[PDB]
């Protein structure tokens, strides 16, 4: 078990928002993300629009002052670090994606439910089923729902 949060109260500030959707759809791409694992943790999140949060989420193209160059359109979607200061838990999303909410491009809820698992300190699950599968692929969002494999593992680190 590598880093976790060692608080409860977490505070998260989207740095910049992507053009390529409706500024109230990131936002609530990102809430309802955070809203999957904290329904299954003893933790909370809170948006902040000034000051220092612990998860800062970027949208950012190519090399971007981190040692993770993302790779143009394609590829890799995005990252995040694990639990700790700084960069620690932050999300940087690719700006050469398609970022949507739906199935079209890339889906930012789906996306960021995974990433925001890394900045909580999870890794990667074998199983096909599990958000924390390394595997990118569309499912319907509305209805979506974490993997037993999921709650284990985000259990194992929060409650
Ligand atoms: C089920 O919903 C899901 C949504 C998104 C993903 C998902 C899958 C792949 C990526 S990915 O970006 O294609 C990717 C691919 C391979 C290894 C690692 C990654 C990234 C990290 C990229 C980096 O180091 O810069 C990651 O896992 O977060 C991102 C996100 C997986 C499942
Ligand atoms: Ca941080
Ligand atoms: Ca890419
Ligand atoms: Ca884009
Ligand atoms: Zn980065
Ligand atoms: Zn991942």
């Amino acid at each position: 078990m590598g880093p976790v949060w060692r608080k409860h109260y977490i505070t998260y500030r989207i740095n910049n928002y992507t053009p390529d959707m409706n500024r109230e759809d990131v936002d609530y791409a990102i809430r309802k993300a955070f809203q999957v694992w904290s329904n299954v943790t003893p933790l909370k999140f809170s948006k902040i629009n000034t000051g220092m949060a612990d998860i800062l989420v970027v949208f950012a193209r190519g090399a971007h002052g981190d040692d993770h160059a993302f790779d143009g359109k394609g590829g890799i979607l995005a990252h995040a670090f694990g639990p700790g200061s700084g960069i620690g838990g932050d999300a940087h999303f690719d700006e050469d994606e398609f970022w949507t909410t739906h199935s079209g491009g890339t889906n930012l809820f789906l996306t960021a439910v995974h990433e925001i698992g890394h900045s909580l300190g999870l890794g990667h699950s074998s199983d096909p089923k599990a958000v924390m599968f390394p595997t990118y692929k569309y499912v319907d969002i509305n209805t979506f729902r974490l993997s037993a494999d999921d709650i284990r593992g985000i259990q194992s680190l929060y409650g």
